[PDB]
């Protein structure tokens, strides 16, 4: 997360670290043994770490749980990264508590202009390399289809939605992927792609969940 803030421990509980002996991608807890995180994140020897605020030190209040099953979208193309999504099931359920809390999936899509909280791990540098060990948060709002189609022509389709600034300076990155977009409570989005970080006309582009409901909802409960 680049131009982000520290969060503070515990603050986004539905956070997760997705760990092949190092962190690799951040994913969000739908549910006690459901998490959603982004197709492009997909390994083989996942294990979920909830409870996490500094991932290299054990603080008290992480869950690690290895993955019995990931399931990537049907439709998942890693050229376009259309249907950038993963379900990923644990293989004991977690244990819910004021840390560990799952988060709403959407009743709706949401309006270009809602202000939503993302978080993760990953590079905080534009132009240079710098891995933050504790949990970097930032708001930022959902943009119209418009600038994001204009900034990247071509490329959007109805699976995606640009959030940021075209200013620059603020943008998830490298890292943060499969982490959550949470918007009035609801997860609306997965960190997917962008161009860098936090360049300047260059937004960050998240899978749009609102298309995804039906699927995730009739995939959990049959596996
Ligand atoms: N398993 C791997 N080897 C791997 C995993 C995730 C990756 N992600 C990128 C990447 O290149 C990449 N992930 C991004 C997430 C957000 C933004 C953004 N600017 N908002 C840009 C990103 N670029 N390469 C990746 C490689
Ligand atoms: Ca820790
Ligand atoms: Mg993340
Ligand atoms: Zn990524």
């Amino acid at each position: 997360i680049v131009g982000g803030y520290t969060c503070g421990a515990n603050t986004v509980p539905y956070q997760v670290s997705l760990n092949s002996g190092y962190h690799f991608c951040g994913g969000s807890l739908i549910n006690s043994q459901w998490v959603v995180s982004a197709a492009h994140c997909y390994k083989s020897g996942i294990q979920v770490r909830l409870g996490e605020d500094n991932i290299n030190v054990v603080e008290g209040n992480e869950q690690f749980i290895s993955a019995s099953k990931s399931i990537v979208h049907p439709s998942y193309n890693s050229n376009t990264l259309n249907n950038d999504i993963m379900l990923i099931k644990l293989k004991s359920a977690a244990s819910l508590n004021s840390r560990v809390a799952s988060i709403s999936l959407p009743t709706s899509c949401a309006s270009a202009g809602t202000q939503c909280l993302i978080s993760g791990w990953g590079n905080t540098k534009s132009s240079g390399t710098s891995y933050p060990d504790v949990l970097k948060c930032l708001k930022a709002p959902i943009l119209s289809d418009s600038s994001c189609k204009s900034a990247y022509p071509g490329q959007i389709t109805s699976n995606m939605f640009c959030a940021g600034y075209l200013e620059g300076g603020k943008d998830s990155c490298q890292g943060d992927s499969g982490g959550p977009v949470v918007c009035s409570g609801k997860l609306q989005g997965i960190v997917s792609w962008g161009s860098g970080c936090a360049q300047k006309n260059k937004p960050g582009v998240y899978t749009k969940v609102c298309n995804y409901v039906s699927w995730i909802k009739q995939t959990i409960a049959s596996n």
